[PDB]
Parts: structure tokens; C-alpha cells; sequence
């Protein structure tokens, strides 16, 4: 049903790209629904190498027990295969509450680029839950201008 | 433009998903253009891997890759990782210009942990940038509940080769049913 189809928003902000030995500097998530309207608003956290990592861990997976079905909605944001390796190495408790899908925003730039062109070139951050908003409203573009 | 628009599909099999412990072993490798027309296939091998790693895998991997035939081609292999390495990386420099063409496949972000490990030189020849036709299918299921029941079930067994197919076949099924 509509619980399932839930999604779990999240933007992360790292040193690096490399899993070994960089670290998760900020984090920020939000539940959306199957069409995108924001049910609610979790954390901005700045975490330390402000608050712990193991703590922001805590935060963020208290906020969405609350609000979502255990394993069964998936993670959602721009890039987001890029913060999913980094959530199973440092949160994996919090990665344990979604599925293993992801719903990334970046796969579907890749397709408006290749296939609409036009749309791509008109299509549209101080905070790491701003540029979720950001990417839920570039999701939405796409919706409304390259879906059937 | 369009050498650079070029996908690069790839599935993995391996012994589980523990990225610590866990090795690669089968791989396949397709390459198609930006619309999907299918160019050309590339390696599909079967790379060699130790006894203790296949008796102590999950029950769920024991089962699925003993009755694919996988488990017993691996144990006769003489394909080392390296040397599957060098045949992926040579057949996708052949392919595609440097640094620009995407990773595809299911849930290929699974794949890319793997291979950011285990084949660094091909990933290295790889853009940034994925194409995981997941995304569009968890999209289908929640904006077009018609037209993702109308899509055919995955009916390979995990033979890389053949699960690579049915990827294509699936972000086809959604660009020609659920895109403008
Ligand atoms: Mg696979
Ligand atoms: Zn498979």
C-alpha cells in the first residue's frame, strides 16, 4: 500500500570518495510519500571527526522507525549510491530499517540527458536537508516533464 | 557525444554480500548506446576463487549458485581476478572513450562496491555517474501500477550474462511504457 511506498530522503556530505578513509561530516533526512510530499522533516546534524557519529546514528534511525515500515522503503536522493556506501560502513543499524533499492535522482538525469535533451537544458546549498529539498523538486521536474 | 552517451552494463555473482569477505565470481559485461540499441557483447567469465570462501557461503548462495552450475564451474576455473580484470578493462577501453560512460544494471550500486574493491583499473575507465534501473522500477511500481504489473518477471537464473539481458530488457520495457 502507501506506507510501503514510502521514501527515505537523505543527503550526506564527506571528506572523500574514498570508503577506507574518508568520513560523513553532515547529514541530513526526511520522509517523503510515493508522490513526493514531505510527511516530515528529520535532523540536520554536523557530526564530529555538532554531535557523534554513533549518536546521529541514533537520531536518524529513531525518526525513522517512527515513520516507516521495517526493510521496506528505500533510500532517496541525488547520488545517493555514493551516501549508501557510506551509511552501510558507518550506520549500518540505521541502512538495516530500508531496503536495499535506492531511489537515485542522478539515474534519472542520466536518462532526461540522453532521451529529452530540450527538457534537460531547462531543467532547475548552505544545509545538507536543503539540498534534499533540491533534489526532491529536480525528481518532480522530472515527473511532470519526461514521464508518460 | 555519442561514443561518450554509450552505457556500460555489467552484472556480478558473488559468494555474498559482505563486502570484507566476500569475492567476485562471475562477471559479464555489455555495452549499449544511449537509446539502448545493443552494440556489443564483451566478456562473460567465470573467476577462480578458494574452497573454504564456496563450503562456508550463505544458504541461500549455496543453493542458488550449486543449481545455476556456478559453483562447480568456479571450482574448475583457471580465470584469476587479475586476469579477468584485464579483459573487462581491455574490452570497455575498446568500447567507450575514457572517464565517460556510465555503470548499468539492478541495484548496480552493489556491483560498483565490488568492483571499486576488487577491479579499481576498470572503474577508473568508468564516469562518476550510474545508471541503476532500480531507481526507474521503484518509480514504475509507485507512478504507473498498470503498466509495471504489464512488465515480464526475471526469469534468469543468476547467470550474469543472462540477469545483464533482462536489465536491459527491463529499463526498456520502461522507456518504451511509463516515458513521454
Ligand atoms: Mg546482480
Ligand atoms: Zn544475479
Amino acid at each position: 500500500g502507501a506506507m510501503a511506498q514510502r521514501m527515505v530522503w537523505v543527503d550526506l556530505e564527506m571528506t572523500g570518495l574514498d570508503i577506507e578513509k574518508d568520513q560523513i561530516i553532515e547529514m541530513a533526512c526526511l520522509i517523503t510519500d510515493s508522490d513526493l510530499n514531505i510527511l516530515a522533516e528529520g535532523p540536520n546534524l554536523i557530526i564530529k571527526q555538532t554531535i557523534t557519529l554513533q549518536q546521529a546514528e541514533y537520531e536518524f534511525l529513531s525518526f525513522v522507525r517512527q515513520q516507516t515500515p521495517p526493510g521496506l522503503c528505500p533510500l532517496a536522493g541525488n547520488s545517493v549510491h555514493e551516501d549508501k556506501k557510506f551509511l552501510d560502513k558507518y550506520m549500518p543499524q540505521f541502512m538495516k530499517h530500508l531496503h536495499y533499492r535506492i531511489i537515485d535522482v542522478s539515474t534519472v538525469k542520466e536518462l532526461c540527458r540522453r532521451w529529452y535533451p530540450e527538457e534537460y537544458e531547462f531543467a532547475p546549498s548552505h544545509r545538507a536537508l536543503d539540498a534534499i529539498s533540491e533534489s526532491i523538486k529536480e525528481l518532480q521536474f522530472y515527473r511532470n516533464n519526461i514521464f508518460k
